């Protein structure tokens, strides 16, 4: 089997991407944030504290003839950005782009933190990291991909995120029309539960390539590109007037700037992030200070190849017995 679904930016900045997901019988379609940096499929629901729901579409398990309470199971997750959610668990039928999993753990939120409530466009998350990170207790549950894997034509999914435009998540096949040139594959460590890999270096603009190992994670659920302070300083030094602002929370730059590109290495291959992808717009409405899309990972504890990086590539998440990651230009 295979599946193919369009993923759409939630706003004009590509702050996140939502993908429609069918849950239950009859189908209840919710727009979920596909997150290769976590491993829980959770939704706003009829159980979510009413004051914490503001415009989201909810899953109502009592209206699904295939929903079953997973007795005794609870979940609770905290994300890198400080947001969180928790609740109980149902199993139900879940379909993405025509690919159906029966008995998928659907984690129903009883509580969500303010950032979730305040984002009316995201009805929940669909985790695509390794199932070892799943938070359900006392019996850990599998991700949608892990459940689907054996049925797939090939044990892979691909992320093809758009810049200020829709893109595609495919399951079970590689669309050879969706990228240019060849796909370069690189080793993955699953030791921390992430799609963790090592970039071979970087360049700023038309500058020379610096060969250096940068360990990080391919994370569709993180907006920005978080890299070591040395790398980030080298980038912003090429933008007149750019500075790190402790009050704003990172590097800002004059909105009048033209940003240089940023290149990262994948083996001997190179992925170029155009400068425009690094612009996250005014820090507040009407400001002439703009927020940068490349920020320091210092104090996160890991480098994160988030959407800024991934949307410059066609990315293969290869879930074979020994997982790997593939990157192609597009």
């Amino acid at each position: 089997s295979t599946g193919s679904a369009t993923t759409t930016p939630i706003d004009s900045l590509d702050d996140a991407y939502i993908t429609p997901v069918q849950i239950g019988t009859p189908a209840q379609t919710l727009n979920l944030d596909f997150d290769t940096g976590s491993s829980d499929l959770w939704v706003f629901s009829s159980e979510t504290t009413a004051s914490e729901v503001d415009g989201q579409t909810i899953y109502t398990p009592s209206k699904s003839t295939t929903a079953k309470l997973l007795s005794g199971a609870t979940w609770s997750i905290s994300y890198g950005d400080g947001s969180s959610s928790s609740g109980d668990v149902y199993t139900d039928t879940v379909s993405v782009g025509g690919l159906t999993v029966t008995g998928q753990a659907v984690e129903s939120a009883k509580k969500v933190s303010s950032s979730f409530t305040e984002d009316s466009t995201i009805d929940g998350l669909l985790g695509l990291a390794f199932s070892t990170l799943n938070t359900v207790s006392p019996t850990q549950q599998k991700t949608f991909f892990d459940n689907a894997k054996a049925s797939l034509d090939s044990p892979v999914f691909t992320a093809d995120l758009g810049y200020h435009a829709p893109g595609t998540y495919n399951f079970g096949f590689i669309d050879t029309t969706a990228y240019t040139g060849s796909i370069t594959y690189t080793a993955v460590s699953t030791k921390q539960g992430f799609w963790e890999w090592t970039s071979t270096g970087y360049a700023v603009g038309s500058g020379t390539f610096k060969s250096t190992s940068i360990d990080g994670i391919a994370d569709t659920g993180t907006t920005l590109l978080y890299l070591p302070a040395t790398v980030v300083s080298a980038y912003w030094a090429q933008v007149s007037g750019a500075k790190s602002s402790s009050s704003v929370g990172g590097y800002v730059f004059p909105c009048s700037a033209t940003l240089p590109s940023f290149t990262f290495g994948v083996g001997s291959a190179r992925i170029v992030i155009p400068g425009d992808y690094i612009d996250f717009g005014p820090i507040s409405t009407g400001s002439s200070s703009c927020f940068g899309g490349i920020q320091s990972s210092a104090g996160i504890g890991i480098n994160i190849f988030g959407d800024v990086a991934l949307k410059a590539a066609f990315v293969v998440f290869n879930g074979a017995t020994t997982p790997t990651l593939g990157f192609a230009s597009k």
